[PDB]
Parts: structure tokens; sequence; C-alpha cells
């Protein structure tokens, strides 16, 4: 089997993309944020604090004739940016992109926290990193890749994010028009529960490669860049006026600014991401300061290869019996 489904930014700064999937019988169709960072797919339910729903579409289990209480089974997640959910679990039928998943545990949220509120453009999480990461308890759940994997023509999926515009989740299959050149692939270390990967070095602008293993992730839920803080102030040093602010949370540029491009390694070969995608605009609205999309990732304990990045290539996850990453121009 295969599925493919197109992913949509959320706003005018693909600050997240969602990608509609069908959850239950009859089917209910929420926009869940693809995110491979996490293995967790949780979404905003009938049992979700009223207060805490603010224009959101729900699941609402006793709706579907497929859903099934899982007895006991409890979750609890925390992110990286510092937003939290939690609640039970039912287990249903879920379908992403024409690819039917039965028996998918599917959490609904009895509370979320404030970022998730205030977002009415995302119902929920769908995770796609390695189920050892799944809070479920005290029976850990597959993911909804896991659970394909076995029916799937090959155990892979591919993500295809847009700049400003739509892209393409795909399951089972890797679409060879969809990217240019080849496709270099990549070990992957599977200890952490992460797409975990090391690029082969980066340049700046039209400056020469630097030759440096940066490990790091492949995660789709996160927004920027965030690199070791001696590339990312390489970086910065290209933009006249660029500062790092503590007050605003990292570095900021002036928006009358042409940003350089950012090259990162995937071995021997290279993915240019262009400068434009580099600018998240005004700090607030009206500033003439702009937030950056490369930052430091120091203090996080991690490098990630977020949207930014993602966005520039065409990139494999393949879920083999060795997992690896492949790349490509596009």
């Amino acid at each position: 089997s295969t599925g493919s489904a197109t992913t949509t930014p959320i706003d005018s700064l693909d600050d997240a993309y969602i990608t509609p999937v069908q959850i239950g019988t009859p089917a209910q169709t929420l926009n869940l944020d693809f995110d491979t960072g996490s293995s967790d797919l949780w979404v905003f339910s009938s049992e979700t604090t009223a207060s805490e729903v603010d224009g959101q579409t729900i699941y609402t289990p006793s709706k579907s004739t497929t859903a099934k209480l899982l007895s006991g089974a409890t979750w609890s997640i925390s992110y990286g940016d510092g937003s939290s959910s939690s609640g039970d679990v039912y287990t249903d039928t879920v379908s992403v992109g024409g690819l039917t998943v039965t028996g998918q545990a599917v959490e609904s949220a009895k509370k979320v926290s404030s970022s998730f509120t205030e977002d009415s453009t995302i119902d929920g999480l769908l995770g796609l990193a390695f189920s050892t990461l799944n809070t479920v308890s005290p029976t850990q759940q597959k993911t909804f890749f896991d659970n394909a994997k076995a029916s799937l023509d090959s155990p892979v999926f591919t993500a295809d994010l847009g700049y400003h515009a739509p892209g393409t989740y795909n399951f089972g299959f890797i679409d060879t028009t969809a990217y240019t050149g080849s496709i270099t692939y990549t070990a992957v270390s599977t200890k952490q529960g992460f797409w975990e990967w090391t690029s082969t070095g980066y340049a700046v602008g039209s400056g020469t490669f630097k030759s440096t293993s940066i490990d790091g992730i492949a995660d789709t839920g996160t927004t920027l860049l965030y690199l070791p803080a001696t590339v990312v102030s390489a970086y910065w040093a290209q933009v006249s006026g660029a500062k790092s602010s503590s007050s605003v949370g990292g570095y900021v540029f002036p928006c009358s600014a042409t940003l350089p491009s950012f090259t990162f390694g995937v071995g021997s070969a290279r993915i240019v991401i262009p400068g434009d995608y580099i600018d998240f605009g005004p700090i607030s609205t009206g500033s003439s300061s702009c937030f950056g999309g490369i930052q430091s990732s120091a203090g996080i304990g991690i490098n990630i290869f977020g949207d930014v990045a993602l966005k520039a290539a065409f990139v494999v996850f393949n879920g083999a019996t060795t997992p690896t990453l492949g790349f490509a121009s596009k």
C-alpha cells in the first residue's frame, strides 16, 4: 500500500505545516502537525477542557463506531518549546492520504498548554519519530508509520515541505519526479529515539565549505534550524546589523537586509537553503527588526534540522531494519 497527502503551511511564515488525517468511522478529518521529532498521535477532542479549546476541530470518539477506549492508558508529553498536553487513549481507524491503519492509538487530550489553545489551525500532532519515545503508559504504543510499515510497498516515508507553499508527505514510495539529481543517504542513530544523523559541514553564502561533523535530528515539527553557536555566529556575521538579542530570544537582523544562503552537507552532497527561507519576519507587528531562521542550539542539548533546513530538500525517512535518511535537492 501507499499514501500521499498534501501538507500546508499554517501561516505566511511557514511556522508549521498541517496535513489532513481521517480518524474514526464515519471519518472525522483533523488537521495534524506531522512531527518527525516525537512519537505520539494526539488530538483535540470532546474530552479536552473546554476553556482550552479555541477554534480547533475536535475528535469525538463516541461518534466513531470503530473507537475503543484503551482501558487504563494515559499519556503526557512535553515538547522542546515548553508546550505540553496529556489525556487518555482510544484505538481507532486512521487514514492518511489513502493509507489506512486499523487499531491506531489515538491519544485524546484532556489538557493542552496555552500555545496549543492559541493555535486554532493545529488540531493535534502525528508523531513520526521512533516508537520508543511514545509516552502512553502503562503500555507504550506504536506510531502510525510503525503500524503501517509492514503493509507499505517500501518501508519509507518522505517529507517534501514547501517554502510559502504546500508540499507533500508520501508513505510507502519515493516519488522520483519530486526531486532533482540523486538522493544521498546517510546513517541514522536511533539511540535517542530520533532520526539522528551527522551533517558533514556547512557554508555561508558563496563562502568556502567548512568540513565539520554536526550531529542533529531531522525534525519536521520544529520550525527553525538550530545549530552550534560557532556555526550560527559565522552565518549572522555576514548580515550587517544582525545581533543576538537576549530580550527577543535569539538572532535578529534588520528587515532591510538581503540574507545569504546557508549550505549543509549530506555526505559529499550539499543542500542549499536560500536566504529568503531564513527570514521569519518582524519580531512584532510593524517592527523593522526581523527574526532569524538559524538560531543557536546551545542549551537545547541537540542540534535540530527543522523546517528551515528540511524544506530546502526532498527528505527520505527510510524505516528499513537499519534506518537511514536520504536528502535530495529539488
